[PDB]
């Protein structure tokens, strides 16, 4: 909930901390890289809310056998593909990871068709989150 | 250490994530969300030898040369070493003090993806700077890389 406390850490701890993390998630198998956490966690819930399979390094496989691309970006103040997938899931945080907005977008759409997703991915995944807690 | 996060959600985990690198933008030590161990690099060097990074080469250094940074984490995983006018090299160790730092002039990649292994430290156009990291930097900065 509160982030002030940060501003009492040095660099050095703020950077160890953030490694620790990392580490925390893969080892929960949360992000499979440390490369990119947002777009690995969202990967993460779409896959298991929605009953998808991930491919190693499209991004998923759906429960009908569809080829998805999963993005992912979070609102702050702050600042082709020439590869086949059937459609994309983007997905949006706001500062603490609550899901802003989820879109599903097919391939075909380019440079209105594109359909929000949200209440049916936040149900699955706060049923998946809370089943998995057991 | 930090065995309490082991209490958080992923969540949580990642809400803190990103609020650390939100306060290391905000102190000018990270300069992008995504390389924050290289970003680190940067300001640990630029501040050092007095080099201004840039938004090709990461920076220019107090003589006018045009330099490449890059950083390593040696981890548990593996311990591994692998247009500018040199290239500096840091490698970190788990907990972010500097194992080595080298200066390897462009003519010295040519000649040799690069190993710093064997030979190529041996080479008399590269220098290890970590000393001259050391001197040169402030007090401050000196006291977190001891």
């Amino acid at each position: 909930s509160s982030y002030d406390w940060l501003n009492a850490l040095n660099n050095l701890e703020l950077l160890s901390l953030h490694s620790e993390i990392l580490t925390q998630l893969r080892s929960r198998g949360v992000i499979r890289t440390k490369n990119n956490p947002v777009g690995d966690y969202a990967e993460w819930l779409v896959s298991n809310a929605l009953g998808m399979t991930l491919l190693s390094n499209a991004d998923a496989i759906d429960a009908d056998g569809l080829k998805v691309q999963i993005k992912a970006r979070r609102v702050t103040p702050d600042n082709y593909e020439a590869a086949d997938f059937d459609y994309l899931i983007a997905v949006i945080f706001d500062e603490t990871y609550n899901i802003l907005d989820a879109y599903k977008i097919p391939h075909e759409v380019i440079r209105p068709r594109v359909s929000s997703i949200k209440e049916d991915l936040i149900v699955r995944s706060s049923a998946s989150v809370n089943e998995a807690a057991m």
